[PDB]
């Protein structure tokens, strides 16, 4: 009734079927998936090709979607290999795969265009006129959630500054062991926020609440008039459990309508923005969010473009029809 498909159970897989829905919804990625370079792949061995044969599948298929191929391909195959792991090193791996297969193409650079952050980490000494200013890039943010009661909160403690002394003291090379202050500082947010909750250390229940709608230009060392930070709520990935017995879901409102949809497994149903937001905050039952994702409302309409059909190149189509075939026998 959704008009979206689901992901089959197929092992202790856990975050990878929440992941592989919110990818697939991020349609700027989709496109580009689609037009890597994967006619001469090995259909085992092929990661990228792999990514794509689920995002056709979820695309055109009303039977619910195997990702047996995917997880051979990347080396996943053991009992608890995705266990030893989390959704951010699947993540990392995942598009560090279709961002290599996108060099030289056309649509080279979409990982970066999409996920990078512009970052400054600075070591400014106190008694000492030495500062040491580091320009980073970040894919994604840390953000931890013991102590803080929401988003603002956990952004406020990131921007905080630490304090180096007496054990913990800075060497300024020249000048020695000083006491200094080390922060971090926000330059640009990238178009798709990945917002990664430090419940995972153990696990932590404690209530913790996001906004629909996140202003961060009151985070940034310079804002834009014509282009404001604010962030519109796409998908909310969550966890059931304590320790033990980990149950995986995502929310997504695929549109960025405010129109929500719960994506367990293989069912899909229709839901309320409470069931998406609000009842995955924990706290008190034992169920909450763990992983989040924000659109630039600037952004909104370029990343969520519509996909179609024809954005899915013949050669893709022929090669995937093929092996349906094979496997129809
Ligand atoms: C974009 C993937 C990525 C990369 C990464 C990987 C491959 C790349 N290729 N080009 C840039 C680039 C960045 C580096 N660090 C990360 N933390 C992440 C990441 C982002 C979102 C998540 O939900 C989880 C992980």
């Amino acid at each position: 009734h959704t008009g979206y498909v689901g992901l089959k159970n197929q092992g202790a897989t856990c975050y990878m079927n929440s992941l592989l829905q919110t990818l697939f919804f991020t349609n700027q990625l989709r496109k580009a998936v689609y037009m890597m370079p994967t006619e001469g792949d090995d259909s085992s061995k092929s990661v990228p090709l792999a990514l794509q044969r689920v995002f056709y599948e979820l695309q055109h298929s009303d039977k619910p979607v195997g990702t047996k191929k995917l997880t051979k391909s990347f080396g996943w195959e053991t009992l608890d290999s995705f266990m030893q792991h989390d959704v951010q090193e699947l993540c990392r791996v995942l598009l560090d795969n279709v961002e290599n297969k996108m060099k030289g193409t056309c649509v080279e650079g979409t990982i970066p265009k999409l996920f990078r952050g512009k970052m400054v980490s600075y070591i400014q000494c106190k008694e000492v006129d030495y500062r040491s200013d580091r320009r980073e890039d970040y894919y994604d943010i840390q953000l931890s959630i013991k102590g803080k009661k929401n988003i603002f909160e956990s952004f406020v403690d990131y921007v905080a500054v630490e304090q180096l002394d007496g054990d913990n003291k800075y060497d300024a090379g020249e000048h020695g062991l000083q006491e200094a202050e080390k922060g971090v500082k926000f330059l640009t947010l990238p178009p798709v926020l990945h917002l990664q909750l430090m419940r995972f250390m153990i696990k932590i229940n404690d209530r913790f609440e996001f906004p629909e709608q996140l202003p961060l230009d009151e985070f940034l060392q310079k804002t834009d008039p014509k282009d404001p930070a604010n962030y519109i709520l796409h998908a909310v990935l969550v966890h059931s459990g304590d320790n033990h017995g980990g149950h995986y879901v995502v929310y997504l409102n695929p549109k960025g309508d405010g129109k929500w949809c719960k994506f367990d497994d293989d069912v899909v149903s229709r839901c309320t923005k409470e069931e998406a937001i609000e009842h995955n905050y924990g706290g008190h039952h034992c169920t909450n969010a763990y992983m989040l994702v924000y659109i630039r409302e600037s952004k909104l309409s370029e990343v969520l473009q519509a996909v179609t059909d024809h954005d899915i190149p013949q050669q893709l189509v022929e090669r995937l029809q093929e092996e349906k075939r094979i496997e129809a026998q």
